[PDB]
Parts: structure tokens; C-alpha cells; sequence
RNA sequence: CGUGGUUGACACGCAGACCUCUUACAAGAGUGUCUAGGUGCCUUUGAGAGUUACUCUUUGCUCUCUUCGGAAGAACCCUUAGGGGUUCGUGCAUGGGCUUGCAUAGCAAGUCUUAGAAUGCGGGUACCGUACAGUGUUGAAAAACACUGUAAAUCUCUAAAAGAGACCA
């Protein structure tokens, strides 16, 4: 068990209850564990390349992992016009790329959930909780959880946008989850969700897995967005796009705090390749190999490794990391066809 | 269409848009009738009888009623404690309390349908509904359609208590009814549903027909309260609780404004009986017929009507009118199971 | 913006931008490309009636003549030629004196300029260069002519928002 707790706490930066966490993976042998995606457009990398990492960590120290197909949730944000049509095309597309990126769906250990096909199966189990969870959550409570809608509590909320974390909350029970290994920003309806169990005084409360959230690709910015596609590694970017966004991406000499690309190659390369070799000319110190993040950052502070040789190298290895999904979605018709009715639809906020 | 035109005026107290009513009428051979009640317990004569009256006179107009069985509604509410299982026993008690009052159901014009019955069988077309009242509408104005539940925009709320207003809204298109007929309580959240549609820029506002909030016994109580058995005479009472609660009714002499026997009269005897006749003796100016509200409120502020001629011929009458209850909760098993079940829950606020 | 070409084509002095390559946004290379807007007006404007649980208001969708003349320009019907019957096209806030809150002059307000087209702004209305899709011609490439359109491609093809009068979990 003692890898476990290792393996899987290296998925989160931020891990709440840590012993209980231990005795989950002591006592229950395959622990459940959950993330939730609204099918609202083209993926960026951090939403791929650092999932599967995470889903892979987890499968490899024997977790089941539902990737929850939140669409209601998708609609609920009013995502595409709120269409379920081209909310499905969307969703069987990210099912698609992570099929591609290398996602242990083979293994057995991950099953995709549609939400609405599996809660309307099982309504009567359902809406009782978000009524129970409502009910016991006052407005405010439930309005601070917004941010896990993408929306400040400022934001002018549709009382669906005030049902939101209920529903969300409630998946936590619905799916008779384990661990919630999910983004920074459902930390507060996770915290609701213990509250809530704190409420019906159930002992065994979730693991709190949150993740470190990927920045984007300009000076600033905590995390990529679907709005700004220069300042986001979509997963479809081609060879010369991610070398053109890469170049643009923001990357100050001497500078590691805030720059996005050694961030990238932290949550990423590292973990994907173990490695990250900058390959340079004899003349300005020739190819060198970073297996481990403080090595990076200390040549990049010290003015040994140059962003010039960061970024060229970063690109060759996203361009690599990203080469089997375009060769899926050239190779696969269905995919194809999914990217193209994807890529047709216009991103709504 | 003139008759049906004042048959269904003269159900409410307020009838609005009569020209879109008087249309309706005409275009429509067989609109469609509706309420929507909280099962909270026992029942009451101004929630029993005076809806027979309603729903019997509109049904001789040709009109269809659907009584909506609010069971998912009032567990929204915690009556019971939210325990569906007592909504449903008192569900039953209250269906054959109205078959035993004089219900024209064997017409084939009246229906009992189930709140979580229905949704469930058809909950695709629900939900979404519920959700674009949520949108179009703020919080500020869902909260201001708080009372259809019961209390003021202060009191404490929760976010299910915040899905009630819009699931009431959304069960107008679930239903596809023309007419709603209920009291004048329903009030704001129907322009919720108007203000609703108005943004949809649809073509046919359906039209109210608000029945008169009947006080209780007690001075001051502008509607009847079941948190008060005493202000309240159910169907089920019996004579001498009957006779008791009409002893114990405010009503002072000469004074009309206020009286609840007056309009106790107004809206249960005269409607039920054409008439109403005080029995006094040869030296009290003898035994007396009211056939019009008017002559009674006459006679009553002259003084030759006292209420000490006036209760006892009002207990006598709303004996008569309960009797039949009576008598069916006392042959029927299943009522009789089903009133001690119903008397044996607490009224839970 | 100018140059030689009288002129269309053809090249040059400056900017910008679309695409590629590099490159840390920056920055640098490539002529593959393009780059004037006008001619014309209207558009601040009675009321009511309707937009799937009340009224009304701030706004939006439909029915009667569509307020200083209101269908501006267009289109449909009929003509000796002058004309006519019909539809569509319906923009939003302020002033300036009038007096005050202010000793008169910000901002607003009680009044009018049906709108001082005055101050700010879009949409439709023919023509033109430009560019392309389509026709016919001159045309060996190129270029050009005339019509439709676009230049702010296109729209809630109806998921229009808010506010004031009530009985809860």
C-alpha cells in the first residue's frame, strides 16, 4: 500500500486527509475515483496529456476511474448553445482523444459515463440527493461553489447555474465515489460534499485529489482557456502550430516563477518521458537530459539552458507526445468526422 | 360560450384577460383545468369542498381538470418530513375524501395525476423546463415566487426550496393547460410562467381563475391554517366538531367585514345549496331562506339575522354537506385505514 | 498617398494587413494578395388589442390609418400620359432658451422646438473602382465593359432580461 499512497498523491499537489486516503488504499482494494468534463468544445493539453497521466497513475496502483461525461452540466453552462446534439459529437470526440493519447481504456479499469443516459436510469436514486443537497445548502454556499462552473460569484447565475454545484455535489453519491481527483477549481463543491456528508452524518467522506491547475500559454494567465486557442495547446494543434504557440509562449530568461514552459514540461514531459533532453549544437553545450524538474530549473536559472533551446526542444517533444492522436484522427473516419463537426461549432462562454 | 364564459368566471374571484378566457371558450371545445395542493395532512373544508364546487361547476362547462397530486412538490416542502411514503397515504386520503364530497369524476372530465409519477414517466420533457424557467428568470424573482410553497421573500432558504417555483412554472407546459384554475395564491410565480413565455414570444397566455383564500374561524385569519384544528373544520369532523368550531367562529353582530361564517356561507352553502334557511322559533321570526348572500348580509346588519340563529343553522348545514364523508370514511375500509393513518401523521411545519 | 505609362495592363518611393519561415509578444525574410468611399434621403414620431399558472413598468414579438404630410427607396396592378390603387422598409439619448434646485451659465427637472438632422449613431434605398461567383463580348496572358452581392458576409431560422403589489420546506 505504501506505493500507493505515493502513486496516486503524485496525481494531486493538493490532497485533503492524507490518512484517510492511507486507509482507503489499506482497506478497499480497487478505490473509485471520478473527474467531470462538459464537453464545451475543443480540448486543450492540460484537460488531455495530464488527465491521462493522472487516470494512468491511479490504474497503475489498482483505482477504477469514471471519466464522468458531464453533459446536463454542459448544458447547464449553456455550452454550444446548450445543444445536446452537438454536445454529444463533442463529448464521443474527447472520448476519441483519449482513446488516442494513450488512455488504459483497454485495461478494464476505466469506464466513460454519459450523464444523462446513466442518471436518467436511475432518477428515483438521484434527484432525492440534489434535493437533500439543496435543501441542507443554504443559496450562498451554493453560489460560492460557482467557480466550478468557470463562473465568479459577481456573475449574473441562472438559478441552473445555482443548481449546478447541487447536481455536481450529488454526483459525488451517485457514483458512490471514493476519490475525487478533479481540478482546483471543485474544491469548493467537493468541501460542499463533505459538508453535506459532515450533514447526514455519513462516516466514510470522499479523498480530495485536486490537481494542479495548467496554465496558459501567455505571461498571466493561471490557467488555458478554450477563448484564447494561441494561449492553449489544443491536443488536434499541428507540428507547426504548437511551434508557433510555443514560440509565443511566454518564457523569460532566468525566470522560473510564472513561466508557463517550464510549468508545461513539469506536468507533462517529466512525467510522460521520465526525461527531458534539450539537444544543442557542440558549440553551446551540446544535447543535455533533465530527468528530474530541479535539474531543469537549474539550468535555466543559472543562463545554461536558454529558452531558445527550452522552447525548440519543448515543441519537438509536445509535437511527439501529440503525433498518435493526429494520426488517429487522420487514420479513424468516425474521428475524423468528429473533429470536423467539432472544430464546425463555435465556442460559447 | 357566454353561459361556459360566466360558468368558469364564476369559479374565481379574479378572472383575467376575460376576452383571452371568453376566446379560449370558444375556440377551445374542452380546455384544460387544473390544481396543484401540497398533500400536508388533513383536510380542510375551504381545500375540499369549495374546489368540489369549483371544479363540478367548470366541468358542466365542458372544461377537463387535471388534479395535480402534489407529491414530489410536497416532499420539496418536508410536510411529513418529507417522507414520500406519508405524501402518498395522505395523497389517498385526500382522492377518496373528494370522491366522497361529490366529485363528478364518473363525467370522465375530472383526472388525478402523480407530480412524481408523471415527471418520472415523461421527466425528458420535465427537467428541461424547470431549467428555462431557472434561466430566464433571476433568483430575485424564483424567491419572489417563494409563497407558492407559503412564506415571505426573509425567511431562510435553501437552493430546493428554489427548484419549487420553477417546477411549478414548468408543470404549465407539462400539463398544456389553457386554464389554471387555483386560488388567488398562485399569483406571482403565474407571471413568473407569463414573463416566462413572453420571452419565448409563444401565442396563448393561459387564464386564471382565482378562487376566493377563505379565513379561518378565528378573528384575523384571512385563509384557514391546519397548524390550528380549532380555525379549521375538516371533512372529516364530526358533528359536534362541526357544531364546536362554528360555536367558537368569530362572528360579531351586525358586523359583515370579517365575519368567516358570512363567507363561510357565501362560498360553501349557497354555492352547494342555492339557499340557506335559519331555523328560529315562532317568537324568533320564525325559520328564515336565503337564497342570495345579499338578503342574508341584510337581514344580518339590520339585526333581525343574530348569530345565535345564524351558527346553528351554518353547523346544521355544513353537517349536511359533511355527512356523506362521514359515512363513507365509515363504511369504506380503505378510507377509514387510510383517515387513521392520515389523522395518526403530525402536521409537520 | 505620388511617379513614367494619354488610358486598361505594366514597375517604382511609404504603411498596413492576410499566408509561410525563422524568431522571446518584440523582431527579421519572402510582391502570393489586397487596401481610397461617394453620389440620395429618411430614420428622435398617435393609442389601443394579443406573445401557454394576475396586473403593470423598464424593455423585445403580432392586429386596425401607423401623429409635425410616413412607407424614405424599392416592389405589385392597371395607362394615349400624365397618373394613379397596393406591400415592404418605423433609430436611439441630450440640448436651447423657457424658471428653479444652482445669486445666471455643470447635471437634472415643470414646458416647447411633432425632430431646430443640432449635438452622437446604425439600416435601406440606384451608380460607380476595387475583389470574387455567375452571363455575353473584346480578349493569345493580363485587362476591360454591363447586371446580382458582399465591403459592417449573415439572424434570436423566436431558449427577449429586468423591476413593484403574495401562503413555505
Amino acid at each position: 500500500p505504501e506505493e500507493k499512497f505515493k502513486i496516486v498523491r503524485s496525481v494531486g499537489e493538493e490532497c485533503i486527509q492524507e490518512d484517510e486516503l492511507l486507509n482507503l488504499l489499506t482497506k478497499k482494494p480497487e478505490p473509485v475515483c471520478y473527474d467531470g468534463f462538459e464537453p464545451s468544445g475543443r480540448m486543450h493539453i492540460a484537460q488531455g496529456v495530464m488527465k491521462t497521466i493522472s487516470v494512468n497513475k491511479l490504474t497503475s496502483a489498482g483505482c477504477r476511474v469514471k471519466i464522468w461525461i458531464a453533459d446536463w452540466f454542459a448544458k447547464l453552462n449553456n455550452k454550444m448553445g446548450g445543444d445536446l446534439k452537438k454536445i454529444e459529437t463533442v463529448g464521443r470526440y474527447l472520448i476519441e482523444i483519449w482513446k488516442a493519447v494513450g488512455m488504459d481504456v483497454e485495461g478494464g479499469k476505466v469506464e466513460f459515463l454519459w450523464s444523462s443516459k446513466e442518471i436518467n436510469a436511475r432518477a428515483d436514486e438521484y434527484w432525492p440527493l440534489v434535493l437533500d443537497i439543496a435543501q441542507k445548502n443554504n443559496l450562498k454556499r451554493i453560489i460560492r461553489c460557482s467557480q466550478i462552473m468557470g463562473r465568479s460569484e459577481q456573475d449574473e447565475l441562472t438559478a441552473a447555474q445555482i443548481f449546478y454545484p447541487c447536481m455536481q455535489c450529488a454526483d459525488i453519491f451517485f457514483l458512490k465515489a471514493d476519490i475525487c481527483q478533479l481540478g482546483m477549481d471543485q474544491r469548493k463543491v467537493n468541501v460542499l460534499a463533505r459538508e453535506y456528508c459532515d450533514d447526514i452524518k455519513r462516516k466514510n467522506k470522499p479523498i480530495i485529489l485536486s490537481h494542479h491547475m495548467l496554465p496558459g500559454l501567455q505571461q498571466g494567465q493561471e490557467k488555458m482557456s478554450k477563448s484564447d486557442p494561441s494561449s492553449s495547446v489544443f491536443m488536434e494543434d499541428e507540428e507547426a502550430e504548437v511551434n508557433v504557440k510555443i514560440k509565443k509562449a511566454y518564457c523569460p530568461p532566468k525566470v522560473v516563477e510564472g513561466n508557463p514552459c517550464l510549468e508545461y514540461i513539469k506536468y507533462l514531459i517529466l512525467p510522460w518521458f521520465n526525461e527531458f533532453t534539450v539537444e544543442r549544437s557542440a558549440d553551446n553545450g551540446g544535447n543535455k537530459t533533465f530527468k528530474s524538474y530541479e535539474e531543469l530549473i537549474a539550468d535555466y536559472e543559472s543562463g545554461e539552458l536558454h529558452p531558445a533551446d527550452l522552447k525548440p526542444a519543448l515543441s519537438k517533444s509536445l509535437n511527439k507526445i501529440l503525433e498518435p492522436v493526429r494520426e488517429h484522427f487522420r487514420k479513424d473516419s468516425n474521428a475524423k468526422e468528429l473533429l470536423k463537426r467539432v472544430k464546425a461549432y463555435r465556442v460559447t462562454k
